[PDB]
């Protein structure tokens, strides 16, 4: 139930998850930097955060690991959006959760258009160390 598991530098890629002081990242550039000249390493990392979309950065020894996000998406089918901004939403088996509101963005205004139009919408919620947003939103019917 942990919400992030090592990886070992070396196994990591461009566009795959880790974790950059303390925040859930996609790797967007890495390479070496610097070293003794017997058997050692500074990768220099850089990342996007995948809810703000700040930029990030490290530098750590290939031998040694890294620490990665669980990375998770469920749909839920919106159903109210009330006057504090939050959205009422239904997962697939029936609970309700109004904690999470309206995102962020263009998102946010397309999809407090198309709920204000008479369209049936999926919410697609990100997950990932403790923090949870939609990031999607899709027509339903």
């Amino acid at each position: 139930a942990s919400a992030t598991f090592p990886m070992q530098c070396s196994a990591l890629r461009k566009n795959g998850f880790v974790m950059l002081k303390g925040r859930p990242c996609k790797i967007v550039e890495m390479s070496t930097s610097k070293t003794g000249k017997h058997g050692h390493a500074k990768v220099h990392l850089v990342g996007i955060d995948i809810f703000n979309g700040k930029k990030y950065e490290d530098i750590c020894p290939s031998t040694h690991n890294m620490d990665v996000p669980h990375v998770k998406r469920e749909d839920y089918q919106l159903t109210d959006i009330s006057d504090d901004g939050y959205l009422t939403l239904m997962a697939d088996n029936g609970d309700l959760r109004e904690d999470l509101k309206i995102p962020d963005g263009d998102l946010g205004t397309q999809l407090r258009s198309d709920f204000d139009s008479g369209k049936e919408l999926l919410c697609t919620v990100l997950k990932s160390c403790g923090e949870e947003c939609v990031i999607a939103v899709k027509a339903n019917t």
